[PDB]
This record gives structure tokens, C-alpha cells and sequence, in this order.
């Protein structure tokens, strides 16, 4: 799906910025795509609405480290 | 209960009390450090531990942040 495309793409910039809070956010777009995968199974639209919000503010933050 | 647990759970009610979607994002970051750090017990991992007590002081960062409002 596209949510675990646009996470993989968040987390090569993140790899590509090598710094301790790029490790974080990489680690946490990770976790969010085995929780996105899970809350779809579930048939979780608020779940997923959540974590799309969470991939929304993971790279706006990875702008700002870009920055 | 473990003392990473504890710590996650002091934050989770810290976000809940902010109610923006910010402090719902951190929350739910939260709880899915929770369970990984549980996995990277489990498995012996210490460096995916640092890596999530890094997580979460950043987590605790953002969050003080959002209290001085």
C-alpha cells in the first residue's frame, strides 16, 4: 500500500541524515508500518487515520532536520 | 511492571491530557515503544533498548514543549 511506500521513502532520507534523531524517527516510521498493516487487518479506519497523521508529522520533522 | 513501561505510561497520560493530534501522535508513538522495547527485551537487544530510551527522551522533549501552553 501506499502508506508503507511513503513510510520506506521517509526512512531513506532518514537513513540518509545520520544522526541520532533521524535513528528515532527511521525506528518510529518502522513501528508505524507494522501498526498500519495491523490496524487495516483490523479494519481500524481510526487507527489508520492516526497513523497517517503520525507519517504527516515524521516528515515534517525530517524537512526540518533536512533544514 | 518494567521501568521503561513506567515511563512510557507517565508520557501517555501527559499526551492525553494535551488532546491535540500532536500529543494523539505522540501517544500512539508511545504505546508502539512499549511493545518494542518488551520484543527487544525478550531478544537480548541492547542496542534496539537504546534506541528506544532515546525514543523516548525525545518523546518526553516534544512533549514538555507542548506543556508550556
Amino acid at each position: 500500500g501506499e502508506f508503507e511506500k511513503r513510510a520506506k521513502e521517509l526512512i531513506e532520507r532518514a537513513k540518509k541524515l545520520n544522526t541520532p534523531a533521524a535513528k528515532v524517527i527511521e525506528e518510529a516510521l518502522k513501528l508505524f508500518i507494522e501498526a498500519y498493516k495491523e490496524a487495516k487487518k483490523k479494519g481500524d479506519a481510526l487507527q489508520q487515520a492516526l497513523l497517517e497523521e503520525s507519517l504527516a508529522q515524521a516528515e515534517e520533522m525530517l524537512r526540518r532536520l533536512e533544514h
